[PDB]
């Protein structure tokens, strides 16, 4: 089973986050993710890394996936409470959304949120749905904004201590997908 990265570099974090337009080209999903291990109210372990898959790949391929896979070793600790936030550079299909659903009905220790840049096949009625499922688990899903996309710059990029820049329209952008996601959810 795959590890981790532990970084991008610059170029491909302007490029694979992105927050549009319509984002044909990205057939890539990218995901960062910070783990955050407490027990008895003190931090106990801090883990970041990304994983990457391509749009083309088995389900079973898909970043989230692999972060599943990954996290299920040791990496978890049954005494302990675990925080996972995940960066999507896309919104997760309908099957991960499931294997989430399960992964966190099987380790009650975990809480999950997930912050995304852009809304995956979202005129359709099952990338919905998933999105639905996750919030139903209590998953947290937004939509990243100027301090997330700050955020993943600050600890997921070879950023050459360079600060972010945003994009033209990366706030206008934003407050559409966060529209389109909070109509959907309720
Ligand atoms: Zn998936």
């Amino acid at each position: 089973i795959r590890n981790p990265m532990k970084a991008m570099y610059p170029g491909t974090f302007y490029f694979q986050f992105k927050n549009l337009w319509e984002a044909n080209d990205r057939n890539e999903t990218w995901l960062c993710f910070t783990v955050e291990g407490i027990k008895r109210r003190s931090v106990v372990s801090w883990k970041t890394g990304v994983f990457r898959n391509q749009v083309d790949s088995e389900t079973h391929c898909h970043a989230e996936r692999c972060f599943l896979s990954w996290f299920c070793d040791d990496i978890l600790s049954p005494n302990t409470k675990y925080q996972v936030t995940w960066y999507t550079s896309w919104s997760p299909c309908p099957d991960c959304a499931g294997e989430v659903a399960e992964f966190l009905a099987r380790h009650s220790n975990v809480n999950l949120t997930i912050f995304t840049a852009r809304l995956y096949y979202f005129q359709y009625p099952c990338y919905q749905e998933g999105l639905r499922s996750l919030s139903q688990e209590g998953v947290a899903v937004e939509i990243m904004d100027y301090e997330d996309f700050k955020y993943c710059w600050e600890n997921f990029v070879y950023n050459d201590n360079e600060p972010f820049k945003p994009w033209k329209g990366l706030k206008t952008n934003f407050r559409l997908l966060k529209r389109r996601l909070r109509e959907s959810l309720q």
